[PDB]
């Protein structure tokens, strides 16, 4: 009466380290979001690789006026209706521009915004019309057919004249299904879009960093790829950008600042943020329109990001790497027992 | 510096036996249930003989397993990972086979279909075209607006003439939305204690009551509002009959079952031998087989073989059946009413 | 050959937590630990909801003394002779004495604890040497012989003699004790001199409770005996239904703490043991036996204050400027 | 915050390393006697039942007598009512009988009500007395043994406990008592409410204490027994407490498996179960409040703590016990229980492992 | 704060499927090169520890019989190795494992400290195979008693040498001339000290990396140096694992230690028949020269019945895979770890 289950091993960012090998100020955090040929130039280059997630408790406008100020993107979050999403691209595009602020060729703020793999046909024109430099569909691992029909629809009415990224997805099969659609940019995590949660996000993001290098020998464009989720500490920041991941996607990490969108709390003297994933009913079911968790209030967005920052920036120093694409060269990774 | 905001098995729940020291017949329970919502004191739709059904994968529910299942008295549900025109053919077959038995008006075998939340507009059709008796929602994430726009799409086309039910809800919010949406029978997620089905699968008979005795509360609050019974399905996690009448008597009407019946000889799956023992291939739903079925080795997990769905079902509800004697209970509302359910803190072997 | 066990669920206190929906000094710690009738005012109204546990290494003279001028009442242990007890009592009711707890006189509030054998000698003693109020220190096995101390209590002084019992951690045990004449009702796992779930006792009586007050209309104030590990599991034990606290280790870690201050790996800790240890449960042989240690946290009254007034601030948050109010106002979640 | 407590290890982590098992004699004392002389009382057994409600009764205490052992009637009723269930063993007309040649028996009492509950099972023919204490060794229980020996001396027999320590042993030993319980089914010296697990008894107690009745032996040359009380069930615990130093063995869940337990036999989903509970629950610790039969009114959820699985007869499952512990004995090189205790080469397993 | 630079286990892995008479379970002992036969072949894959507890001149003779070979421990004087050693090479003639004289083939157990004068007197006395067994590993004393043999005897004595669990320690004793190189899987470690392992808790994670490492050897040099998975093994079907995974020969001590050719004594534990055991780890074992009991192994009878029975399952799993002899099942078996095993 023996059942026998076949899961591959999964592994999380703690179970890894950078073994180092010398300005750290002079050490080069801009990264790529959108796909590029070899030798060719990305149309889109932020100047550190964070951005927010694309959640009600995260990204909002004044989160993507804050990140885009640091050199970030936040992707506004797209469980609302499609005038509310367009209405908060609008403010951050609109607000007046620091030296590594992220501004398109119009010296505006550039900032993201999520789609679904249903009312796409409204609300792409509408996220659109609103300044929207950059799209990303935030969905799950199952979900890959339907972020195709989405990407489809976007390469049919706009070419290759909107930027849309994809995820996410944890293998082969996933990211070359969604880079032979058309995505510009390629999200790795368990989870994302409204499936309920329950790491693997290190193994994740190993295997479709593989797969992305092997689908840049094979056809010469390069897919930059987006580790979406899973990173606890700082340290781990620096280990996901030389698994190969290109810029990391952060949500508890953001939903701390005074930036976020929750509420403050007092939770026994010590000052918390209320948090929800998109799983909650109240980001599925926002047409409908309870709290899951708290996190620890951190203060202003720039004082946490510029010491997150600082950290990557030296711990680079010491692997003998002055930017991302040399760290992800000359990085030794190791795992620890 | 971070907080969260239980649940339990049914390994962890027992029936206390009835006061009745008259001898109880096994022959004589009736394990008859309802399957689609009815009004106080009325008969529902569609009656099943037994309160199994199989579940709506690509490794469990096909036309053998349709004619087999009917055969005993239970209806499976056709899956619906696949050509909405294969789907309607599984369907016509398990209709057109020739007929204790579950049969419609027309002496033809009871057999349902599962449909999703995207082409439902040509498939909806096509099943009830191919003489489907009953359609079931197979979502991923949980009670949607998604699975509304379905069942608002079948009452306004079809009325209430098509029999549709939905899930998966674990709570009363769940349940009341997909009540008040329509739905024929609410499907609780009892096989994970989740909403959604994402790849990642419970073990084998690891299900959670807390998740149905929730239903069944809201569900009993619900029929005490407007006197309409909506029959609970519970989902997944039971193997062992002692679950079985468990899972029933907490107020359960049908309990659909997904790894029990991709061990006999009528699951689609291919029979291996793994050093002797027989064994069954399988694979959930959320697996890439099945949630790319668009796009079309493979095997997730070997089930072990139990050999013929009629003897092993015989079996199981021999023992369901005796214990409902134990009970004193003769049917299920009778194991529903008269059930003393207790929560086991531990057990040893002595 | 299975065996089945059927335990009834218990669950701590860090299992739970306080959702808020103000000036922190405008919250009111006062409490009553003396049954009144519906509308009436409590016989004996503590400042503060702290009192002390009935133990050989909590509550002496020097701890009476201190906890009564934060506005506590300290109970002292009854695990020696009537005649030790009733001169600890005696040196609290005699010291000379904002928040400080005084009786009709200007005397220092004190308590005493009585067990449920010696009582027709020690009452009396401890009575005569000015106990303001009295507790059964006993646990749940012995809900009979504190019904017959209580039977006592009554026949001899009726209510002139205020006397609390416990431990219990059931309605049927609540109530047993409430007929009995309870002025209060102590809840707890421990207790007594037995060897040794808070969270859900403490919620089972307040419900008992609770029943018991639409009854009869006496409310019967609960004492959350053990288990308070952090300063915010005080709001909380407030907040489920208890009217007051007690607390054991919490007192032993200071100065005015009878046991031995001991350097232990440069961390300066505190001698504690329990009641059912030989040295309390079998105080007659005598008249070393350190069952753990505890950290010194200093003085009494700068870690009461530094304990209310993060309780202050937390019924701020939950918008209750007193007890009653935070018990009617507070949300308490379950938390994993 | 430090603690301090000490190493505590089971029956099931001991191995006894290594004639017909007929011959073995399984007689064993139940009462102190000096160097040299006999004891007044001589199981021909070493199991007693416990001093418990589900239980010792009238029908527990004729069958176990007819074996060879004692049961100690429940004090937790009236005292009427446990005087006429010891009379019932008495004037019931191997077997264990007395010098009138009736079934031996004995009966429990507490440490509040023995100025009347010890002369009513005195005048019914118990023939002994042991002490149920709750809360261990105290002043309370040395007050009874004081009262004992200044009415009767040493006509009447009564034990004690339960200890895990020297100074518990001593502390009884030295106020009288004529043998000593070891708490060894929950590890502690108190009985509370919960209860440990079928077959989890510390055997470190037992082996604690038998080095302070060896000690004790060793200067005033008074022999007292010692008694391991509860936390067996296995018969392979049974010799090995024996082997440790307990010369008699005192069962609780044990016993109550067999039918001649005082609680409800039940059919389980096909499965003869045993209604149980401990001397901890209110209905056994409030008897008080049930003293008429007011306890078969209690629903399953006030009144069954425990269902454990029904055993059949006392005397075949005795019989069954005692043939291994005499078998295991041979292996021991030891025909009696003083020679096993002597000859025993116990050693700790340090694990178990499947092949 | 102390960052420390993963092993599965033999029950962590299952044989994906595609006349058990017909597989051959013969297998080679000494290196060969690409193309050439071994010059010692077994009939069975299995040998018994170099141990007191469980190689004596009565397992080696047993052993000889159903076609494996026994490593007479060495932890004994010079001259009682090679007595015992004697007696199986002494001992007269379906499976038995014979040399050119139709003598029974016997190995034994060498150490890295008196080899000048303990592998004379073995290869005197008849010994086929040695086998180095060392304490610390790989080491520069095994190097240099394996200089020793190559010195004096060419190739003529064969040697095996370990434990190795690595592809440095692999190519090292490779290069220093082994015969074999033997794999720590019981231990999964590179040392053999006193507290041993759980019965059949061998980790087939160092079997793995140093088979990689023969076969990368193998294509680079055109010499085949065959691999013996010492340890951790009782259960037939981490037999079949093992000899899948790259395993020729499998080396096991406690297996044996319960059969009636074990030197140890046989006792009566509660009416059940146990055998004595202990490991080499332990102090009459190490103090040998100066000169009880460590654990209680199950009685399991004879060696010819029990081995005839896993061996009848380890050809009936190979059919099972379509293999018929142990090269083709390290070639087609499909190895697949197990997340989980669950009981309905
Ligand atoms: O409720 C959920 N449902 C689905 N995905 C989630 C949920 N909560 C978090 N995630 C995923 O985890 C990410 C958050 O990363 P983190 O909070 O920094 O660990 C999101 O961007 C999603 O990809
Ligand atoms: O891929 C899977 N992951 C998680 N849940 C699944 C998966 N496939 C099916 N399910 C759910 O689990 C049920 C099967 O329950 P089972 O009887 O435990 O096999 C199905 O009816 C679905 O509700
Ligand atoms: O040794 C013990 N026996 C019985 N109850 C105890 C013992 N030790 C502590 N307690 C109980 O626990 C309380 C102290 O709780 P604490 O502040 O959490 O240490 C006491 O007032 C008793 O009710
Ligand atoms: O209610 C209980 N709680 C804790 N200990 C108990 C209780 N009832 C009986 N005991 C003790 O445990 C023994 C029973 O051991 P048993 O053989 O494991 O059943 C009795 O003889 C008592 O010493
Ligand atoms: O004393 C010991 N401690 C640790 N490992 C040992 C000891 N004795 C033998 N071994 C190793 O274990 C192998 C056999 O173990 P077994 O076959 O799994 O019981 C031997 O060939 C040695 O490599």
């Amino acid at each position: 009466a023996m059942a026998f289950y076949f899961e591959e091993p999964s592994r999380t960012f703690s179970e890894f380290l950078l073994v180092p090998g010398c300005v750290p100020t002079n050490v080069s955090l801009k990264t790529p979001i959108v796909k590029f040929k070899k030798g060719e130039e990305s149309a889109i280059t932020m100047n550190i690789p964070l951005v927010s997630a694309i959640m009600q408790a995260v990204s909002d406008d004044n989160m993507g006026i804050a990140l885009a100020t640091e050199g970030g993107v936040s992707f506004i979050f797209g469980s609302q209706s499609i005038e509310s999403e367009a209405a908060m691209v609008s403010r951050v595009k609109n607000h007046k521009s620091n030296k590594l602020e992220l501004l398109d060729s119009s010296k505006r703020y550039v900032v993201g915004a999520g789609i679904n793999t249903r009312d796409y046909e409204e609300r792409v024109p509408a996220l659109v019309e609103a300044g929207a430099d950059i799209l990303c569909i935030d969905s799950s691992e199952g979900y890959s057919e339907w972020q195709k029909r989405t990407l489809d629809y976007v390469r049919g009415k706009y070419g290759d004249t909107v930027k849309v990224g994809a995820g996410n997805v944890v293998d082969r099969d996933g990211f070359r299904y969604l880079a032979e659609a058309g995505a510009d940019f390629v999200k790795v995590g368990v989870g994302g879009g409204s499936i309920c949660i329950t790491r693997g996000q290190a193994t994740a993001l190993i295997d479709v960093a593989k797969a992305r290098d092997e689908y840049f020998e094979e056809t010469g464009v390069y897919i930059p790829i987006c580790s979406d989720g899973g990173i606890v500490y700082d340290y781990h920041m620096t280990l996901a950008l030389a698994m190969g991941a290109d810029f990391i996607m952060l949500g508890r990490y953001f939903s701390r600042f005074d930036e976020s969108p929750t509420n403050k709390v007092n939770l026994n003297g010590t000052y918390m943020k209320e948090y929800w994933g998109e799983g909650a009913n109240r980001a599925r079911n926002w047409q409908r329109y309870g709290v899951d968790s708290y996190v620890p209030y951190a203060g202003s967005l720039k004082d946490n990001v510029a010491i997150s920052l600082s950290k990557v920036r030296s711990t680079m120093c010491n692997c003998g790497a002055l930017n991302i694409p040399e760290l992800q060269q000359k990085a030794k990774i190791t795992l620890v027992s």
